[PDB]
């Protein structure tokens, strides 16, 4: 037998996995054992969870192992899950025509936590034997002890409502011991006044680094030499009542550049961009992230012009405008609600100018009302900002509502009627007007099914 030159409990041994035996253990030859390590993930420490880290600098493009398991076809798998009580789907890779299911026996990529905004690494088609399986490629340049993230290409409704937003930063380390490593570069502060947009009230105790207290204090990085770009995405550490740290469970942390942008300090956000800061970096519980606060800072502000120019530099940037919050409203769906109609426009304006190679993508992106952006704002009576949407992508129509997949042309036909179905005649005739507008080529009968 050739299974006995396979020494399993090495493997997981080399890669720090505690929690299988070793005939659970399922290697491929391409698993590249010597390139990561399971570890815990702290935020996620309450379920024990753990994830897949670098152990060294991955480069872009390069194949992490496959995605082996526990062999179904979808018919066995069903039965499966019926008679196995308690079992589920978290593991399970559908791929030609087979299921995989990793939740009892697998390899290291059975570790990889999700994200669909800050992915490093993918799920490909690949060959082995013949048959279709899935394999993990690196979409980007991994750090060392960066955790690999990738996105599961499914929807789970319990996913969007309850995973943290999982960053390439998160790791092992307690907020605790994070200090105790940067020690250093910390200082303890009293808040000097309000901050509700990241929960800190005057007086409270705040870890922050020299670039975190030039945020806060309204001065200028650009006018301090002897700046450490090191810790430029160290976060703000708040402190409890009982004078201890709050862990990365107990309180979301944020970034100089989240601060940056809620505040609207336009030329510390090009700064702090410059210098590396990760332009989509998300609190944990929240979501909240630059995108997201710039809009809240906008919101609630007199000045909302250095706001406009902070969403400008970040969509410069290729800021990952896909990015959502629990309802799965992506940007253009909540700038849709939080920008009047002329900031709007501009903003897609500048998007527009960015040149996106798939502006289709930013519509096929479908909230828990299953409305995407232009539904949304009918939804809300935003026929402004639809038609700013309709001129931006004419082919919107074409593309979702008459491609060659019938279901998904009906699925959004009646998604776009149900956006809809509150409407008084009024509403309804300026809607018939917008889409009657020459400029989008609307077939009678698609016209029929939508009113
Ligand atoms: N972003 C996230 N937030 C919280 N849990 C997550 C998550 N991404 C993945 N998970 C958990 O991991 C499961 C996928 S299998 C991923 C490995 C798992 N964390 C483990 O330690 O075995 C999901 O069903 C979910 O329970
Ligand atoms: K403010």
């Amino acid at each position: 037998n050739a299974d006995e030159w396979i020494d399993t409990s090495k493997i997981m041994l080399d890669l720090h996995i505690d929690n299988m035996s070793s005939s659970d253990y399922i290697p491929s030859a391409i698993d590249r054992t010597d390139l990561v390590m399971v570890q815990s993930v702290h935020l996620l420490r309450k379920t024990g969870g753990r994830g897949l880290f670098a152990r060294e600098d991955i480069p872009k493009g390069t194949c992490i192992g496959i995605y082996t398991g526990e062999v179904y076809s979808e018919q066995e798998f069903e039965q499966y899950l019926k008679e196995h009580v308690g079992s589920d789907k978290s593991y399970a890779m559908y791929v030609g025509g087979r299921v995989i299911d990793a939740a009892r026996k697998g390899n290291l990529t059975r570790y990889i936590n999700f994200s669909d905004s800050q992915d490093n690494a993918e799920f490909v088609e690949t060959t082995l034997n013949r048959k279709k399986v899935a394999k993990v490629i690196t979409t980007k340049n991994i750090k060392a002890g960066q955790q690999l993230l990738i996105n599961y290409n499914t929807y789970e409704e319990q996913a969007s409502r309850y995973y943290y937003f999982l960053n390439p930063g998160d790791g092992w380390l307690s907020a605790q011991e994070f200090y105790q490593t940067y020690q250093s570069q910390y200082r303890l502060e009293q808040m000097p006044y309000n901050l509700e947009g990241f929960d800190l009230k005057a007086g409270d105790r705040v870890l922050m680094t020299q670039i975190g207290r030039i945020i806060l204090a309204n001065y200028s990085l650009a006018k301090e030499q002897e700046l450490n770009a090191s810790d430029i995405d160290l976060p703000f550490l708040k402190v409890g009542s009982d004078e201890k740290i709050l862990d990365f469970d107990e309180a979301d942390t944020f970034t100089p550049l989240m601060a940056a942008c809620y505040l609207g300090q336009v030329e510390n956000v090009k700064w702090l961009i410059e210098h590396g800061a990760n332009i989509d970096q998300q609190q944990s519980h929240s979501g909240h992230c630059p995108l997201s606060l710039t809009l809240k800072g906008y919101s609630l502000a007199k000045d909302t012009q250095k706001y406009i120019d902070i969403i400008q530099l970040l969509i410069k940037n290729q800021v990952n405008l896909l990015v959502h919050d629990r309802s799965d409203k992506t940007f253009l769906h909540n700038a849709a609600l939080v920008l009047n109609n002329l900031d709007f426009q501009s903003v897609v304006k500048f998007l527009i100018g960015q040149n996106p190679i798939d502006i289709n993508e930013y519509f096929t992106y479908i909230d828990e009302n299953d409305f995407d952006i232009v539904m949304h704002c009918y939804n809300n009576k935003l026929f402004d900002k639809a038609l700013v949407l309709l001129a931006f992508y004419p082919d919107y129509f074409k593309r979702n509502y008459m491609s060659d997949n019938e279901g998904h042309n009906q699925f959004n036909i009646n998604a776009f009627r149900k956006a809809i179905k509150d409407f008084n005649s009024n509403e309804r005739s300026i809607l018939l007007m917008q889409l009657r507008e020459s400029g989008l080529h609307l077939p009678e009968d698609l016209l029929e099914q939508l009113g």
